């Protein structure tokens, strides 16, 4: 009886294979589950292209590229566990909904933004000036054709005030969240997951609002008060099956202290490794 | 006791890639033994260096490098400078703005001294950042929010909206005296012993390629170009480029390759003698 393979999808301003980031996660997992095969997804020919593609490659293409890669890797045929960091969380959810084959078994979301974001106060890495540019571009015109198509963070930019512009113009997050209409296969495929685990960082200064990490968001028509998944219409009308999943024990809501993606060895071993054996 | 060399990389590149600026460094160190080469890094990491080549204001980059050169002891006696691609016009801006310590020879390797009016292809594995920058430039290169943050916009040069360019460009229009004549820009540039310009005859990056020899599209349209010596920049000699040309201070080299594509033999033969 072997351990399931793990597929990792990194977040923004990061690559597959930085020893200090996804490299450390891979080693950490390999030590506590021996013989495990870990695929850290790279979208690009080099590590630097991987990093700039995390800002500038259309996520719908990224998802197709990753589906093709997963279809080609023989070690994943019998199924895999998936773990996304930051924006990689909602990307791997997208993979679960769009290509359910080979089967993802446990989706683990580490500080993902499943209802998107409405602000960009800080980028991970040494990325301040690219961040400043992205922020300005988003606040100026996140929902123009030309910006939607070419800026990754625009494609899960979720304005709770101008909600109907978000529904009509988001080329990624609005689709995977059933905002424009109910894709039945998305619901079916998300419900086929054994566990959907969501990690929230209580002192997170990157993700706005932090509630997006637990599939919650700003209440419609304003941008101060947040509401949890259970009070949103995505849940109560159950467009993705999250209410059926919540009732069936399939959803796990984990919270840790610390800023974005800052997690100790103790906690990781205590709460994430159990989902990977 | 050979003069030290200061290198400024181009767009989509860093100080220290073995296949790029690292290869230049190792090559110059072998041919000129005991030479001190400073490959400029504008950022904490190599990764920030690359993305600052796109998103850190050039005026902030130039004042930073000048401070970094003034504090460097090995350069107080003087130094040679070699700029690759945009590093070309950047180091020229150091020549014009930061005369102490004294730059001796300026080598522009595919620099864009009259800027660009197009971005059809970017160096390295960077096609998607290039798409975004291209669309942004063709939409709002001269809006205040873009100018202050996007490097390529700061040497974007619209010949059809020449009036708008002179008025809004916060870098190229300054160092090319498009607003007025900063008398020390001129005086400082003319203090170089040699200002060498390398043009790539198969360049598919730089639009228009003659910008590498300080030429550009004729004002008012974007089909026909004109060389340095027919432009009003040279007519009225706002930078001292005519006096330098007549004094034999301008050296123009052409090589047959695409952008930054040159052989070791050609380099040893034509570039090393200025170092």
């Amino acid at each position: 009886p072997a351990p399931l393979p793990l597929v990792i999808w990194h977040g923004m301003g990061d690559s597959c294979c930085n020893p200090l980031s996804m490299g450390a996660i891979k080693k950490m997992v390999e030590k506590k589950i021996p013989g495990i095969y870990v695929l850290s997804l790279e979208i690009g020919k080099t590590l630097m292209e991987d990093v700039e593609n995390s800002f500038f490659l259309n996520v719908n293409s990224q998802v197709t590229t990753v589906c093709q890669a997963l279809a080609k890797d023989p070690k994943l045929q019998q199924g895999y566990n998936a773990m996304g960091f930051s924006q990689g969380g909602q990307f791997l959810r997208a993979v679960a909904q769009r290509c359910p084959s080979p089967p993802m078994i446990n989706l683990i979301s580490v500080g993902g933004q499943h209802q998107g974001v409405f602000g960009l106060p800080r980028c991970p890495g040494e990325s301040s000036h690219i961040c400043d540019f992205i922020r300005k571009t988003l606040n100026a015109g996140a929902y123009s054709k030309v910006v939607q198509e070419r800026l990754v963070q625009a494609e899960y930019w979720h304005d709770p005030i101008k909600e109907d512009v978000y529904r009509n113009h988001s080329i990624f997050l609005a689709d995977i969240n059933q905002e424009r209409g109910i894709n039945e296969s998305y619901k079916k495929n998300l419900m086929a997951l054994k566990k959907f685990v969501m990690v929230k960082f209580l002192n997170d200064s990157i993700v706005d609002p932090v509630d997006s990490e637990w599939f919650g968001f700003y209440r419609s028509g304003q941008a101060k008060e947040t509401i949890p998944l259970q009070e949103t219409s995505l849940y109560t009308q159950d467009r993705l099956g999250l209410k059926e999943m919540d009732n069936a024990g399939q959803l796990v809501f984990l919270a840790t202290e610390g800023d974005h993606l800052q997690l100790s060895e103790e906690w990781f071993y205590a709460h994430i490794i159990p989902f990977l054996g």
